[PDB]
């Protein structure tokens, strides 16, 4: 599993206010998180099944 997939959301310093989706590898499954809309890190998707695709494991 990429490493960055175990990490938790990272919201950054931007101000605004969008939805993505992290991995949440205790559940096994994308959770969304509020963004503010710059400097991500990985574990930062625009979609459940993006999230599970990089994320989700062999």
């Amino acid at each position: 599993r990429p490493d960055f997939c175990l990490e938790p959301p990272y919201t950054g310093p931007g101000k605004a206010r969008i939805i993505r989706y992290f991995y949440n590898a205790k559940a096994g499954l994308a959770q969304t998180f509020v963004y503010g809309g710059i400097r991500a890190k990985r574990n930062n998707f625009k979609s459940a099944e993006d999230a599970l695709r990089t994320c989700g494991g062999a």
